């Protein structure tokens, strides 16, 4: 549209082209994206530190722009930066801090992400970092390959998502969270699958195939079989080393089959592993 002169392609999403762009009304740097509209105009009222604001909603000759905040990098990139040294701790556990807040903002309106992965997670020179694409999948779709014919990675999705739950709740956020946060640590995706059954049966060998004891109901949701082969649960020392045992506790708490036992973002906040939360500033160059 007219009142912006765009001057990068930042990225192809899952909906659309995102552009950095000048707004030459306001003078302010900006990014575009190029994609439900009474949905969408109730996010431009949910603004947090770490939730990246929604300036606008062009809606204009029948087509989508969402107007954002422009931040300078994501965290994926961040991580493929850090691959040698690790990205250290006190940065890790203040990120983790920031997002579980903003975590515990969005789902205290009910609103869930349900696609988190570090490559909607953005940060800035700062120190602090901020979710993004929040409320859009529930505003259109998820789906399997993008507009670019792009595989949705499988690697962050909650059990019961793959299991064929159809009232998520913003427990498979934290999930999601679980996985992003073992990866800081690690270097390493946890659950790398490439199709919905290898994506499953990588979570069973890891945590155990679930059952009627540790997951309530999980024999009758639909896509369960009786058939899944049946795996022992893994020491969480063996999964995310060096993690302290307060990381661990936290991480176990967050990767609970039942989503009903999973820890919610507001309890995360308070546990022992946060006790010496700082806010560093990372070593990022543009
Ligand atoms: C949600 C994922 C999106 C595309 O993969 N990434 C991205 N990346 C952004 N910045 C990453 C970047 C900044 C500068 C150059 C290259 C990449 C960014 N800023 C605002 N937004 C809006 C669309 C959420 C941004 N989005």
């Amino acid at each position: 549209m007219e009142n912006f002169q765009k001057v990068e392609k930042i990225g192809e999403g899952t909906y659309g082209v995102v552009y950095k762009a000048r707004n030459k009304l306001t003078g302010e740097v900006v990014a575009l994206k190029k994609i439900a509209i009474r949905e969408i105009s109730l996010l431009k009222e949910l603004n947090h530190p770490n939730i990246v604001k929604l300036l606008d909603v062009i809606h204009t000759e029948n087509k989508l722009y969402l107007v954002f905040e422009f931040l300078h990098q994501d965290l994926k990139k961040f991580m493929d930066a850090s691959a040698l040294t690790g990205i250290p701790l006190p940065l890790i556990k203040s990120y983790l801090f920031q997002l579980l807040q903003g975590l515990a903002f969005c789902h205290s309106h009910r609103v869930l992400h349900r696609d988190l992965k570090p490559q909607n997670l953005l940060i800035n020179t700062e120190g602090a970092i901020k979710l993004a694409d929040f409320g859009l999948a529930r505003a259109f779709g998820v789906p399997v390959r993008t507009y670019t014919h792009e595989v949705v990675t499988l690697w962050y999705r909650a059990p019961e998502i793959l299991l064929g739950c159809k009232y998520y709740s913003t427990a498979v956020d934290i999930w999601s969270l679980g996985c992003i946060f073992a990866e800081m640590v690690t270097r390493r995706a946890l659950f790398p699958g490439d199709s919905e059954i290898d994506q499953l049966f990588r979570i069973f060998r890891t945590l155990g195939t679930p059952d009627e004891v540790v997951w309530p109901g999980v024999t009758s949701m639909p896509d369960y079989k009786p058939s899944f082969p049946k795996w022992a649960r893994q020491d969480f020392s063996k999964v995310v080393p060096p993690l302290d045992e307060d990381g661990r506790s936290l991480l176990s708490q967050m990767l609970h089959y039942d989503p009903n036992k999973r820890i919610s973002a507001k309890a995360a906040l308070a546990h022992p592993f946060f006790q010496d939360v700082t806010k560093p500033v990372p070593h990022l160059r543009l």
